[PDB]
């Protein structure tokens, strides 16, 4: 199943360490957060809220980006990666009416998204879902973990990346810190 | 909503004219297609299947192109437009693992399938939904309605996108043929 669930709550896999509200309305506080693979119609008792998104193809990425990735991005679920942050994303409604190769422009020839994020491989594992389609409040559910080590440079490309051409499109942004159980 | 369904059975709008099964398992025959905006988990009592998908941004279409089909292509529901055909789609897994660049040049560099479209309009309207991402056994329901003297220039066109490099990768392809009543 390509589907994946958030349920934040007393109950999870991982505890939460802190949400950043970062822009626009926030997620609310909760003790742990709970990743099921599928889809989750009742959303338990005892739980604040529940974001869902599926895996699906490259939408941007060309061959050489993606051989580069391929090469140096780590594996999820490493024994040293006991931190993880999981970023919900929405962008405008004139992101999404702008043409592919508008999009591409913005996300790589301006924004250098990849080249960027290449350089903080192979500190941070990384999960990339989409839930627009499914008429969630998000766009997209990011997903990223790595060892304590690499907190200040996660931190750091947070930076970079919140500053290109790309963020100027972002409309709604949480970070939600976790610490694996 | 932008979730569509498409019920095959003995109730709905449209009158089914032919099921030409193209390519892989076919759809089984039925009197009419039901078309529903929104979703359907409880497939109907008197109904054969039911096909899903979701529109969704694009994925190829270029800014050019995008303003030429904005400046020929024609609405849906045209009172003349009593002729309907669903083409549910399957694209082989080596489409879907290939690069964004690499389907792209497929798509439009050798295949020309835009270029091809337009030389069809504005006789033919056209509805592209997605629905890989759902699960579903197809990856597209594509969506044709035109008066019934475009019926010859249409199914030229079905030939004409076969033969293109574009569908070497399509694996399970139907015609449904339909009539509005
Ligand atoms: C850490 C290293 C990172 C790498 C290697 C990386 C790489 C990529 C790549 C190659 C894509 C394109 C996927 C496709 O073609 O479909 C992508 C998409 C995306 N990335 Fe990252 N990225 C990184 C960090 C981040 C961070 C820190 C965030 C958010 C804070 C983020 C948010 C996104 C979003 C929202 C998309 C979807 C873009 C869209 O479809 O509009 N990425 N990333
Ligand atoms: C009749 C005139 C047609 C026009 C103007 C046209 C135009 C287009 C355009 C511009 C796209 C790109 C959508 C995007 O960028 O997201 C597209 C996608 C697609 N079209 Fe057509 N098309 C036509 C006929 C057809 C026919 C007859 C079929 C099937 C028999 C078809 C099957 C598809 C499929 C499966 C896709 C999605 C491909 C993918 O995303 O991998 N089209 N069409
Ligand atoms: O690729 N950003 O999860
Ligand atoms: O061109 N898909 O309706």
């Amino acid at each position: 199943n390509n589907r994946y669930s958030f349920i934040g709550g007393r109950t999870g896999q991982w505890q939460v360490v802190k949400i950043r509200n970062v822009l626009g309305p926030g997620l609310q506080l909760v003790e742990k957060v709970n990743i099921l693979n599928g889809a989750v119609a009742e959303i338990p008792l005892d739980s604040a809220w529940r974001l869902q998104g599926f895996a699906s193809n490259i939408r941007y990425a060309i061959r050489t980006e993606l051989e580069a990735l391929q090469a140096v991005e780590p594996m999820l679920n490493r024994a040293e990666a006991i931190l993880a942050v999981l970023i919900p994303i929405k962008k405008s409604a004139q992101w999404w009416e702008m043409a592919q190769d508008e999009r591409r422009d913005i996300f790589e020839r301006e924004s250098h998204h990849t080249a960027v994020g290449l350089e903080y491989l192979p500190g941070v594992a990384r999960r990339l879902l989409h839930c627009r389609d499914l008429g969630e409040e998000f766009d997209f559910l990011t997903w990223f973990e790595f060892a304590p080590e690499h907190s200040s440079a996660f931190n750091e490309l947070l930076l970079r990346m919140r500053a290109s051409k790309e963020w100027e499109y972002v409309e709604r942004e949480v970070e939600v810190w976790l610490k694996r159980l």
